């Protein structure tokens, strides 16, 4: 495979020319006044959209170096911001602006590593300032306010969100479902969730949204890894006898099992899904034991009690009402089993919390406790018809992910004004040398970019708006919807702090990586 | 898949150059004096035609951006106006005119969003004026007048249309059939219709017209969705034993059932069709219960009474005389079952209407009531031979769809004069700024376009006609057929108001979407 | 499928340049002095010919627009004149001349629709004049004269033609056959003919002439359509047991039956042919009943008497001596069955004619009567050897079709002089405006075209001949064979009036359609 190689500024120029296409195509769709972008798909109608992540995930350039620039911006600013579809555009625009500004200085004689150090210093100072001028959200009234704000004034949606949240706590688990009724209602049910996603992207069922959904499946628990281990088909025997699905939880899946399952799901699509074990080490073992207690099954490891995957009985497996598994996330609903032995295990974990003393110990114990003592709250959204319910479910999920992101680290002024308020923090910072001072001036400039872009999307003169917002009060900002200055928190122009912080971090990281890369090696066409 | 990306005016120019080809190819065939368009099909004779929707659905450009412009105009102005073949051309021409006029101003410095706001304001004012200067149709005499007018003076066709309509009411159901006789006659028969179309476009039988027709089929009712559920073939067993067809009604069809049915219909074409459930939620369940009562079958859900798709008996399914299903529309004819239990269910729904009180409740109850208490009227058109009957059936369907569209929202002056009479309404409107004033001048101009185009198609000087019609009386207009001014309602130059309103709405929407699009991303060849 | 689109004069120019190639290639072979045209077929010798329809059906241009022009002229001037091979060339030449003349005026500022109206007025006046100056043929002496004239003086052929005609009447049925003898002789035999052609072009047997011939076949009668209905193979069982063929008459054939029959005829060629039902409605049913009475079979509809296609007995089907079926035409010969019940059915139809009173009723009754009471006359042509008989059969068919066309609407002066005599009728016509006057001058010119072309083919100066024929007597014309003026009816330069009328009608229609077409959309190569 013959390769081509370019060096220094010669390759950085091409990477930047590839970046500023994605940046321009995404910066259009920022803010509430975001315009539309026509994306031609081959067979059907050209898809119109106003959503930054779709535009970003779409484009793919022809030239090799431009494509690697675009892909470098994408696979971080997008892949690292899967929580909400709001921070990705900000990340890409900040990244392009930092990179383009720094390329000028390093082409005019500055030292790249010094600029990267200065930029990292500035970004640390700005994140520090953010963590100060933020304000938390810890009372159900404020929770209702922020929820309703995120749902665009829907008092009912914000109300039901706060009701679920204050019922299952801040660290609880929340899910949305379609209640087949006219009115939305909140329900709490038996279930448990852990943070291990699906292993096979071919497992995708109910494809839209990249999910994997199955009903009343059987549950398998295996401490021993089933990597390159056939004889999984004994379980499939009873899983075909009883048409109910089955789920398997192994230390890992590889070789025989992996290759057979991917292909048979591709061609038959049998109702089984594989997921990695949730915990680690002894905590993993005790977690699988708790899950077996909660599902009515048993671990399929040979240690202790004798049981193998070579044979299966209907009472050996576990049973639950529903299961949902997606990227990095998986959950189980309405588990079967010994309801009295579940309480016995709860008491066991209580006495464990009583006896153990270390931070890690009691932490993992609280995790295992909450994973069984507290149920999940399902939001049964409803409406007149599925054409309404399918859209309201998406709005509810958006508002839910917004408020969950807000409760973690508070909220700040929306509309990109937050970064504007953090500019005076750069004054106190002192550079070690003049290159590290240019590394501060760069952030000084690039912090005003999201506000300028939202203003320009609203059709208004950007710099005129940003200079006035800068000199104005600390609590007032620009509302692109109404086109005039307003008290943001009062009006509701807010956004979670985690989003701004993550966006700025990823932007700085990618821009550094892209302005210090010295050698680019690409295939030859 | 390498993509290409263009920005702003540079892409809008190409999209507009792609639009004005479809607009020119369709504007020719407008009015009664519409010319002809030679469409070469590959194998046979070049098809001559004077029908706007065929010309529109035909063309498909070479360049990518021109093609997306043409497709943007098509997939709305056509797909949204499937009711009658008259509004689509008007929609496309209005869209092109608005877009071309606005592109000039936004190339001369105006703000796109402001123009779109002004245009939306003007369109709202014009639709308001239409809803005023319209006049309803609510008496059988006026119904006969408008029917005969739509059928081009055929007193017999309009008479039979009004007879069917006043017999089954305004909201009744009407169908046309071939009576195998010399004289057309009206018949009312047992049946029911709901608004869920076919799921598989491969189901098309009696292909011309995109329909699906079957006789004396069996009826299946399944509240449980059969998505990715095999064992549908038990029913197919008895459906092959008795050569009579079968229809299935499920919450949904997917996976196993979908993939098997599409392919076996492609290669064998077995006499079964799948359709989505008609209602929603509890209303869906009660609707399926009423349909089972009306057909002699039973719901195949496991709840309550035990019954599965794994086994079928001839008396488990429903039975009807005929079934027709098309896009968004499906109906059943001459259902079997307990004629006494049908009356019992009718009394049940009557007492339900008595007890329940909410608007939604009594609305759905009236729907379920009328879906069983009132039969459908079938129009048995007849003639000397099928070469006449096949054409008369199409004329009758056209007149029927025209009068049904007229009874909903009244009628207005035909020949595009209606929009001309709505021009003085734009005087009272006031703009917030000068861009929103150009957004009014644009509609001021584009409202005169359909009349100008019909006049030009008649070979007459357009502006000369439109200025005289503007200054003339409110009730007089231009008759391109006779080539002179005439009292329209008196002569019969009319058209339903719904058509003009929908055409103007879709035109404004598409023109806005096309004059504000900022980024176009297309595949590379 | 990317398309290309041209507008107005720009596309009409290309269509006309495509037309004037077919027109020139066919105008050569007009008249008796028609020259020859070398048509290269790929494998064998280049086929020489002097026949206009073969030259026309042959050519097929390269460019798309030229090809659609040529195909537009072809698929009407040919497809509408399948009766005799004489009118097609005249139609194409008149069409080209009108179109080329009108393109000049519409390129010099005239209104196309006005010209089309004027041209239609002129053509109506000319057809009126023709219907006046024609003269009928209603006596056996005149029949013999016109027959002998059409057969180029063959007294024997004209004599036998008149003998058959005056024996079976003007509306009788006549067929030609090869008598295997030295002398031609006339025979009348049992049979019946109806006007429904073959359904499958793959049915072609005895391929030359596009016919379908079979001997002593079985006859099937099915009122119920066999569209998408298998189990036709029960009949094929006995149709293979007895090697005699079978014919089926269904309301329609589609799906299962169509797809199986086309392919098995392609690969096996079993001796069965399918034809559409002859009549319509109740008349269709009574016609099938009469045909069953006449053939010894029975209708295979389930109504009344029980009988299905699922089973067949040798006495259920009908039986006839011979059957011939071609495009739009099908006939049966020497039917079997109850010769006494046939007379009983005849008496039934007689009493029906007695009781019924409406025009349509007695008309259909006379049709059903004559279809059984009167036999067909077969012309057994003969000669020394098949090399002579095969050519004499074609000459006899030509003369027969000529005299049958003459008896319908009389005869006129041959050699294109008829249209010349109709020129003075255009004087009385008055135009509404000057464009409709150019629409008269165009026909004034184009009427002299066939005579000019025949003269030029004879090598003589055309205009010199046409001016002298114009000023000469009403009964004298030009004989290109002898090259001098002669009394046409006396010499025998005649042609049926139907041919001239149809040619002029089709020419005017195509020329209008081609000079008013505004948009041409063609595939891109």
């Amino acid at each position: 495979a013959a390769k081509d190689v370019k060096f220094g500024a010669d390759a950085r120029a091409l990477m930047l020319q590839g970046v500023d296409l994605l940046a321009d195509a995404v910066a259009v769709t920022m803010g509430p006044k975001g315009r539309t972008v026509i994306i031609e798909q081959s067979w059907g109608s050209p898809k119109v959209t106003k959503d930054g992540v779709t535009v970003a995930k779409s484009i793919d350039l022809k030239d090799k170096y431009k494509n690697i620039g675009a892909k470098l911006v994408q696979d971080v600013a997008n892949n690292t911001n899967e929580e909400a579809g709001d921070g990705t555009t900000t990340a890409t625009v900040l990244a392009r602006s930092i990179a383009k500004e720094g390329f000028e200085k390093i082409s005019k004689g500055a030292n790249p590593v010094e600029i990267r150090r200065g930029v990292m210093l500035a970004v640390d100072a700005v994140i520090a300032e953010l963590k100060k001028q933020s304000k938390p959200v810890t009372t159900p009234e404020e929770i209702a306010q922020v929820a309703t704000i995120s749902a665009n004034g829907d008092k009912e949606i914000g109300n039901i969100i706060s009701d679920a949240m204050k019922k299952v706590g801040r660290k609880g688990v929340i899910t949305v479902k379609d209640g087949k009724t006219l009115n939305d209602e909140l329900e709490i049910i038996e279930g448990m969730k852990f943070d291990r996603g699906y292993i096979s992207p071919y497992f995708i069922n109910t494809s839209k949204g990249q999910k994997c959904e199955f009903q009343d499946a059987y549950v398998l628990l295996s401490e021993k890894k089933i990597s390159s281990i056939q004889s999984i088909v004994p379980a499939l025997e009873i899983a075909n006898a009883h048409r109910k699905p089955l789920v398997i939880i192994a230390e890992d899946v590889d070789g025989e099992a992996l290759s057979t399952l991917v292909l048979n799901r591709l061609k038959v699509g049998l109702q089984v899904v594989a997921v990695k074990a949730p915990g680690f080490g002894d905590n993993r073992k005790n977690q699988l034991k708790d899950m077996a207690i909660a599902t009515g099954g048993a671990v399929f490891g040979e240690e202790g009690l004798t049981l193998n995957l070579e044979d299966v009985q209907p009472h050996d497996l576990g049973k639950v009402g529903e299961v949902i598994v997606t990227k990095d996330d998986a959950m189980l609903l309405k588990g079967k089993g010994d309801k009295a032995q579940i309480e016995k295990r709860i008491q066991e974990i209580i006495e464990q919390l009583d006896v153990t003393t270390s931070e890690y110990e009691k932490e993992k114990l609280n995790e295992r406790l909450a994973k069984l003592s507290d149920g999940v709250a399902v939001l049964k959204v409803g409406g007149t018809s599925d054409v309404e319910v399918n859209e309201k479910k998406d709005r509810v999920t958006d508002a839910l992910n917004a408020t969950r992101a807000a409760v973690e680290e508070g909220i700040v002024l929306g509309g990109g004004c937050a970064l504007l308020r953090c500019i005076p923090a750069l004054d106190s910072l002192t550079p070690a040398n003049e290159d590290q001072k240019i590394g501060i001036e760069i952030i000084k400039r690039t912090l005003k970019i999201p506000a300028m872009t939202i203003a320009k999307n609203a059709g208004v003169e950007g710099s005129l708006i940003v200079e006035k917002i800068m000199q104005s009060s600390s609590e007032v900002g620009y509302d692109a919807m109404a086109g005039d200055f307003v008290n943001m928190v009062e009006k509701g122009i807010i956004d979670p702090t985690k989003v701004v912080r993550t966006a700025l971090l990823d932007a700085a990281g990618v821009a550094s990586l892209l302005t210090t890369a010295e050698v680019v090696v690409t295939e030859i066409p």
